[PDB]
Protein backbone atom coordinates (compact mmCIF):
# COMPACT_ATOMS: atom_id res chain seq x y z
CA UNK A 1 0.00 0.00 0.00
CA UNK A 2 1.36 3.81 -0.99
CA UNK A 3 0.63 5.82 1.91
CA UNK A 4 -0.70 9.38 0.08
CA UNK A 5 2.13 10.90 1.64
CA UNK A 6 5.07 8.93 -0.37
CA UNK A 7 2.27 9.24 -3.46
CA UNK A 8 2.66 13.15 -3.23
CA UNK A 9 5.78 13.27 -3.90
CA UNK A 10 6.10 10.41 -6.72
CA UNK A 11 3.27 12.29 -8.51
CA UNK A 12 6.05 15.29 -8.86
CA UNK A 13 8.67 13.04 -9.85
CA UNK A 14 6.61 10.95 -12.52
CA UNK A 15 4.94 14.29 -13.68
CA UNK A 16 8.45 15.78 -14.16
CA UNK A 17 9.92 12.33 -15.66
CA UNK A 18 7.41 12.26 -18.07
CA UNK A 19 6.84 15.76 -18.99
CA UNK A 20 10.30 15.76 -20.18
CA UNK A 21 9.73 12.67 -22.26
CA UNK A 22 6.87 14.47 -23.86
CA UNK A 23 9.23 16.88 -24.67
CA UNK A 24 11.49 14.87 -26.15
CA UNK A 25 8.72 13.32 -28.37
CA UNK A 26 6.18 15.71 -28.87
CA UNK A 27 8.21 19.18 -28.96
CA UNK A 28 11.42 17.56 -30.47
CA UNK A 29 10.31 14.96 -31.80
CA UNK A 30 13.34 13.10 -31.17
CA UNK A 31 11.91 10.36 -28.41
CA UNK A 32 14.93 9.44 -25.99
CA UNK A 33 13.49 5.99 -23.94
CA UNK A 34 11.26 3.48 -25.52
CA UNK A 35 7.51 3.83 -25.51
CA UNK A 36 7.27 0.84 -22.95
CA UNK A 37 9.26 2.78 -20.50
CA UNK A 38 6.93 5.93 -20.96
CA UNK A 39 3.71 3.81 -20.77
CA UNK A 40 5.21 1.96 -17.57
CA UNK A 41 5.83 5.33 -15.69
CA UNK A 42 2.45 6.96 -17.02
CA UNK A 43 0.08 3.84 -15.78
CA UNK A 44 2.08 4.40 -12.15
CA UNK A 45 1.22 7.73 -12.29
CA UNK A 46 -2.58 7.17 -12.98
CA UNK A 47 -2.28 4.49 -10.44
CA UNK A 48 -1.77 6.91 -8.05
CA UNK A 49 -4.18 9.74 -9.65
CA UNK A 50 -7.00 7.02 -9.38
CA UNK A 51 -5.94 6.30 -5.90
CA UNK A 52 -5.77 9.89 -4.58
CA UNK A 53 -7.95 12.02 -7.34
CA UNK A 54 -6.34 15.08 -5.13
CA UNK A 55 -2.81 14.42 -6.47
CA UNK A 56 -4.27 15.38 -9.91
CA UNK A 57 -2.58 18.53 -10.97
CA UNK A 58 -2.92 20.61 -14.37
CA UNK A 59 0.48 19.89 -15.86
CA UNK A 60 -0.37 15.78 -15.13
CA UNK A 61 0.24 14.25 -18.68
CA UNK A 62 -2.64 12.15 -17.98
CA UNK A 63 -4.94 15.58 -18.48
CA UNK A 64 -4.12 15.53 -21.88
CA UNK A 65 -7.15 13.06 -22.35
CA UNK A 66 -9.00 16.51 -21.74
CA UNK A 67 -12.75 15.80 -20.02
CA UNK A 68 -14.44 19.49 -19.89
CA UNK A 69 -17.31 19.96 -21.44
CA UNK A 70 -18.12 23.62 -22.44
CA UNK A 71 -21.47 25.48 -23.59
CA UNK A 72 -19.34 28.27 -25.15
CA UNK A 73 -16.07 29.96 -25.51
CA UNK A 74 -15.88 33.42 -23.67
CA UNK A 75 -14.47 35.90 -25.73
CA UNK A 76 -10.80 36.38 -25.11
CA UNK A 77 -9.35 40.11 -26.12
CA UNK A 78 -5.62 40.74 -27.33
CA UNK A 79 -4.72 44.39 -25.88
CA UNK A 80 -1.54 43.87 -27.84
CA UNK A 81 -3.57 42.97 -31.31
CA UNK A 82 -2.51 40.24 -33.14
CA UNK A 83 -2.00 41.63 -37.07
CA UNK A 84 -2.68 39.77 -40.59
CA UNK A 85 0.09 39.94 -43.18
CA UNK A 86 0.13 42.43 -46.18
CA UNK A 87 0.51 39.56 -49.32
CA UNK A 88 2.82 39.45 -52.39
CA UNK A 89 2.16 37.12 -55.43
CA UNK A 90 5.28 37.36 -57.75
CA UNK A 91 8.83 37.36 -57.84
CA UNK A 92 8.18 41.39 -58.32
CA UNK A 93 6.21 41.57 -55.20
CA UNK A 94 8.51 40.53 -53.08
CA UNK A 95 11.71 42.60 -54.68
CA UNK A 96 9.41 45.64 -54.62
CA UNK A 97 8.54 44.81 -50.47
CA UNK A 98 12.52 44.52 -50.44
CA UNK A 99 12.86 48.31 -52.02
CA UNK A 100 10.10 49.76 -49.86
CA UNK A 101 12.08 48.69 -46.94
CA UNK A 102 15.32 50.04 -48.33
CA UNK A 103 13.91 53.00 -49.25
CA UNK A 104 12.32 53.69 -45.30
CA UNK A 105 15.53 52.33 -43.69
CA UNK A 106 18.15 53.33 -45.52
CA UNK A 107 20.37 50.60 -45.97
CA UNK A 108 20.31 46.84 -47.10
CA UNK A 109 18.81 44.74 -44.50
CA UNK A 110 18.47 40.94 -43.08
CA UNK A 111 15.21 39.08 -43.27
CA UNK A 112 14.70 35.98 -41.73
CA UNK A 113 12.03 33.92 -43.63
CA UNK A 114 9.70 31.27 -42.29
CA UNK A 115 7.09 28.92 -44.02
CA UNK A 116 3.55 29.85 -43.53
CA UNK A 117 1.70 27.32 -41.91
CA UNK A 118 -1.26 26.54 -43.36
CA UNK A 119 -3.53 26.57 -39.83
CA UNK A 120 -5.44 29.04 -37.44
CA UNK A 121 -3.58 32.08 -35.20
CA UNK A 122 -3.19 31.20 -31.74
CA UNK A 123 -1.63 32.96 -28.21
CA UNK A 124 -0.91 31.43 -25.36
CA UNK A 125 -0.30 32.85 -21.87
CA UNK A 126 2.26 31.69 -19.45
CA UNK A 127 2.19 32.75 -15.77
CA UNK A 128 5.13 32.03 -13.42
CA UNK A 129 5.29 29.33 -15.88
CA UNK A 130 2.24 28.23 -15.84
CA UNK A 131 -0.27 27.60 -19.15
CA UNK A 132 -3.17 29.74 -17.92
CA UNK A 133 -4.64 30.85 -21.82
CA UNK A 134 -4.97 29.84 -24.86
CA UNK A 135 -7.44 32.01 -27.57
CA UNK A 136 -7.57 32.27 -31.06
CA UNK A 137 -7.04 35.18 -33.10
CA UNK A 138 -10.63 35.99 -34.12
CA UNK A 139 -10.81 39.85 -35.48
CA UNK A 140 -7.38 40.19 -34.48
CA UNK A 141 -8.14 42.24 -31.02
CA UNK A 142 -11.14 39.41 -30.18
CA UNK A 143 -11.13 35.95 -30.73
CA UNK A 144 -12.69 32.60 -28.62
CA UNK A 145 -11.10 31.41 -25.07
CA UNK A 146 -9.61 28.16 -26.14
CA UNK A 147 -7.90 27.48 -22.70
CA UNK A 148 -9.38 23.65 -22.16
CA UNK A 149 -9.06 22.44 -25.65
CA UNK A 150 -5.17 23.71 -26.31
CA UNK A 151 -4.46 21.72 -22.78
CA UNK A 152 -4.99 18.43 -25.03
CA UNK A 153 -2.87 19.93 -27.80
CA UNK A 154 0.35 17.35 -27.17
CA UNK A 155 3.35 20.10 -27.98
CA UNK A 156 1.57 23.28 -25.73
CA UNK A 157 3.29 23.24 -21.83
CA UNK A 158 1.28 23.20 -19.50
CA UNK A 159 4.24 24.62 -16.82
CA UNK A 160 7.56 26.06 -18.61
CA UNK A 161 10.59 24.84 -17.08
CA UNK A 162 11.45 28.64 -15.81
CA UNK A 163 8.68 30.47 -13.91
CA UNK A 164 8.25 33.24 -16.99
CA UNK A 165 5.45 35.32 -17.52
CA UNK A 166 4.94 35.52 -21.39
CA UNK A 167 2.22 35.34 -24.04
CA UNK A 168 3.59 33.56 -27.13
CA UNK A 169 2.16 33.38 -30.34
CA UNK A 170 2.36 30.97 -33.37
CA UNK A 171 0.06 28.26 -35.44
CA UNK A 172 -1.94 24.99 -34.73
CA UNK A 173 -2.35 23.19 -37.76
CA UNK A 174 -3.52 19.59 -38.32
CA UNK A 175 -0.73 17.03 -39.94
CA UNK A 176 -1.45 15.70 -43.54
CA UNK A 177 -1.63 11.77 -42.31
CA UNK A 178 -3.95 13.28 -39.32
CA UNK A 179 -6.02 15.29 -42.08
CA UNK A 180 -6.36 11.88 -43.81
CA UNK A 181 -7.03 9.26 -41.57
CA UNK A 182 -9.69 12.07 -39.95
CA UNK A 183 -11.46 12.38 -42.97
CA UNK A 184 -11.73 8.63 -43.58
CA UNK A 185 -13.15 8.07 -39.46
CA UNK A 186 -15.89 10.98 -40.73
CA UNK A 187 -16.60 9.04 -44.12
CA UNK A 188 -16.99 5.69 -42.14
CA UNK A 189 -19.53 7.53 -39.25
CA UNK A 190 -21.64 9.30 -41.84
CA UNK A 191 -20.11 12.88 -41.54
CA UNK A 192 -19.12 15.71 -44.18
CA UNK A 193 -15.23 15.26 -44.80
CA UNK A 194 -13.64 18.84 -43.95
CA UNK A 195 -11.98 20.40 -47.47
CA UNK A 196 -8.81 20.47 -46.10
CA UNK A 197 -6.23 20.72 -43.01
CA UNK A 198 -7.05 23.80 -42.25
CA UNK A 199 -10.82 23.43 -42.19
CA UNK A 200 -10.06 20.32 -39.66
CA UNK A 201 -7.62 22.09 -37.30
CA UNK A 202 -10.32 25.31 -36.80
CA UNK A 203 -13.70 22.98 -36.74
CA UNK A 204 -11.37 20.89 -34.32
CA UNK A 205 -10.55 24.18 -31.99
CA UNK A 206 -14.24 25.13 -32.47
CA UNK A 207 -15.27 21.17 -30.53
CA UNK A 208 -16.81 22.38 -27.20
CA UNK A 209 -15.69 18.42 -26.26
CA UNK A 210 -12.57 18.55 -24.85
CA UNK A 211 -12.28 14.89 -25.17
CA UNK A 212 -12.61 14.91 -28.75
CA UNK A 213 -10.00 17.34 -29.48
CA UNK A 214 -7.50 15.60 -27.56
CA UNK A 215 -8.35 12.52 -30.06
CA UNK A 216 -7.65 15.10 -33.35
CA UNK A 217 -3.67 14.87 -33.44
CA UNK A 218 -3.18 18.87 -33.53
CA UNK A 219 0.53 20.17 -33.33
CA UNK A 220 2.12 23.80 -33.20
CA UNK A 221 5.26 25.76 -34.29
CA UNK A 222 5.21 28.88 -32.53
CA UNK A 223 6.68 32.32 -33.89
CA UNK A 224 6.42 35.39 -31.88
CA UNK A 225 5.45 36.67 -28.40
CA UNK A 226 3.45 39.55 -28.18
CA UNK A 227 4.70 41.03 -24.90
CA UNK A 228 8.06 40.27 -24.38
CA UNK A 229 9.26 41.68 -21.19
CA UNK A 230 11.62 38.80 -19.69
CA UNK A 231 12.49 37.87 -23.56
CA UNK A 232 15.83 38.92 -24.90
CA UNK A 233 16.06 38.26 -28.51
CA UNK A 234 16.52 41.29 -30.41
CA UNK A 235 15.95 39.51 -34.06
CA UNK A 236 13.35 37.39 -34.87
CA UNK A 237 15.59 34.64 -35.80
CA UNK A 238 16.54 35.46 -31.72
CA UNK A 239 13.09 35.22 -31.04
CA UNK A 240 12.52 31.76 -32.45
CA UNK A 241 15.79 30.19 -30.82
CA UNK A 242 14.51 31.95 -27.45
CA UNK A 243 11.01 30.55 -27.83
CA UNK A 244 12.71 26.86 -28.40
CA UNK A 245 15.15 27.88 -25.31
CA UNK A 246 11.87 28.15 -23.06
CA UNK A 247 10.38 25.17 -24.20
CA UNK A 248 7.86 25.61 -26.92
CA UNK A 249 7.96 23.84 -30.54
CA UNK A 250 9.32 25.93 -33.64
CA UNK A 251 9.78 25.13 -37.15
CA UNK A 252 13.03 23.91 -38.54
CA UNK A 253 12.91 25.51 -41.61
CA UNK A 254 13.89 29.17 -41.11
CA UNK A 255 16.40 30.67 -42.78
CA UNK A 256 18.34 34.50 -41.72
CA UNK A 257 18.76 35.67 -45.41
CA UNK A 258 21.20 38.74 -45.69
CA UNK A 259 19.95 39.50 -49.42
CA UNK A 260 16.23 39.94 -51.03
CA UNK A 261 18.19 37.65 -53.37
CA UNK A 262 18.62 34.92 -50.47
CA UNK A 263 15.08 35.31 -49.68
CA UNK A 264 13.64 34.63 -53.27
CA UNK A 265 16.13 31.55 -53.39
CA UNK A 266 14.59 30.00 -49.71
CA UNK A 267 10.99 30.68 -51.71
CA UNK A 268 12.28 28.81 -54.56
CA UNK A 269 13.87 26.42 -52.50
CA UNK A 270 10.69 25.31 -50.34
CA UNK A 271 8.20 25.75 -52.95
CA UNK A 272 9.94 22.63 -54.29
CA UNK A 273 9.87 20.72 -51.28
CA UNK A 274 6.39 21.92 -50.58
CA UNK A 275 4.93 18.21 -50.98
CA UNK A 276 7.87 16.30 -48.87
CA UNK A 277 6.77 18.29 -45.72
CA UNK A 278 4.12 16.49 -42.95
CA UNK A 279 2.10 19.77 -42.86
CA UNK A 280 0.78 22.00 -45.41
CA UNK A 281 2.13 25.57 -46.04
CA UNK A 282 0.46 28.39 -48.45
CA UNK A 283 3.74 30.27 -48.81
CA UNK A 284 6.17 32.21 -47.39
CA UNK A 285 6.39 34.70 -44.81
CA UNK A 286 9.25 37.45 -44.56
CA UNK A 287 10.43 39.39 -41.82
CA UNK A 288 12.60 42.39 -41.17
CA UNK A 289 14.95 40.43 -38.60
CA UNK A 290 16.20 43.33 -36.31
CA UNK A 291 13.66 44.47 -33.86
CA UNK A 292 15.13 47.85 -33.74
CA UNK A 293 13.84 48.03 -37.90
CA UNK A 294 10.68 46.44 -37.25
CA UNK A 295 9.82 49.39 -34.98
CA UNK A 296 11.07 52.06 -37.38
CA UNK A 297 8.49 50.56 -40.16
CA UNK A 298 5.61 50.16 -37.73
CA UNK A 299 2.67 48.88 -38.79
CA UNK A 300 -0.55 49.45 -41.19
CA UNK A 301 -4.03 49.68 -39.73
CA UNK A 302 -4.02 45.31 -41.31
CA UNK A 303 -0.31 44.37 -41.10
CA UNK A 304 3.11 45.31 -40.29
CA UNK A 305 4.77 46.86 -42.84
CA UNK A 306 7.82 44.67 -41.82
CA UNK A 307 6.83 41.22 -43.11
CA UNK A 308 4.96 40.23 -46.19
CA UNK A 309 3.31 36.59 -47.09
CA UNK A 310 4.22 35.40 -50.45
CA UNK A 311 1.61 32.92 -51.04
CA UNK A 312 1.92 30.23 -53.34
CA UNK A 313 -0.87 30.69 -55.74
C1 LIG B 1 4.29 39.09 -39.37
C2 LIG B 1 2.94 38.45 -38.99
C3 LIG B 1 1.94 39.52 -38.47
C4 LIG B 1 2.34 40.04 -37.06
C5 LIG B 1 2.41 38.86 -36.07
C6 LIG B 1 3.48 37.84 -36.54
C7 LIG B 1 3.13 37.30 -37.95
O1 LIG B 1 4.15 36.38 -38.40
C8 LIG B 1 3.77 35.16 -38.86
N1 LIG B 1 4.68 34.19 -38.94
C9 LIG B 1 4.37 32.95 -39.39
N2 LIG B 1 5.35 31.98 -39.46
C10 LIG B 1 3.02 32.68 -39.77
C11 LIG B 1 2.54 31.36 -40.27
O2 LIG B 1 3.30 30.39 -40.38
C12 LIG B 1 1.14 31.23 -40.62
C13 LIG B 1 0.30 32.31 -40.49
N3 LIG B 1 0.73 33.54 -40.03
C14 LIG B 1 -0.26 34.65 -39.93
C15 LIG B 1 -0.57 34.97 -38.52
N4 LIG B 1 -0.80 35.22 -37.43
C16 LIG B 1 2.07 33.77 -39.67
N5 LIG B 1 2.49 34.96 -39.21
N1 LIG C 1 9.12 9.48 -24.76
C1 LIG C 1 8.27 8.72 -25.47
O1 LIG C 1 8.69 7.73 -26.07
C2 LIG C 1 6.82 9.07 -25.52
C3 LIG C 1 6.34 10.27 -24.89
C4 LIG C 1 4.97 10.58 -24.96
C5 LIG C 1 4.11 9.72 -25.63
N2 LIG C 1 4.57 8.59 -26.22
C6 LIG C 1 3.64 7.69 -26.93
O2 LIG C 1 2.54 8.42 -27.52
C7 LIG C 1 1.32 7.67 -27.40
C8 LIG C 1 0.25 8.48 -26.61
O3 LIG C 1 0.81 9.05 -25.41
P1 LIG C 1 0.10 10.24 -24.55
O4 LIG C 1 -1.50 10.20 -24.77
O5 LIG C 1 0.44 10.04 -22.99
O6 LIG C 1 0.62 11.56 -25.00
C9 LIG C 1 1.65 6.35 -26.66
O7 LIG C 1 1.85 5.28 -27.59
C10 LIG C 1 2.98 6.71 -25.92
O8 LIG C 1 3.81 5.56 -25.71
C11 LIG C 1 5.88 8.25 -26.19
Amino acid sequence: PLTLTAATTRAQELRKQLNQYSHEYYVKDQPSVEDYVYDRLYKELVDIETEFPDLITPDSPTQRVGGKVLSGFEKAPHDIPMYSLNDGFSKEDIFAFDERVRKAIGKPVAYCCELKIDGLAISLRYENGVFVRGATRGDGTVGENITENLRTVRSVPMRLTEPISVEVRGECYMPKQSFVALNEEREENGQDIFANPRNAAAGSLRQLDTKIVAKRNLNTFLYTVADFGPMKAKTQFEALEELSAIGFRTNPERQLCQSIDEVWAYIEEYHEKRSTLPYEIDGIVIKVNEFALQDELGFTVKAPRWAIAYKFP
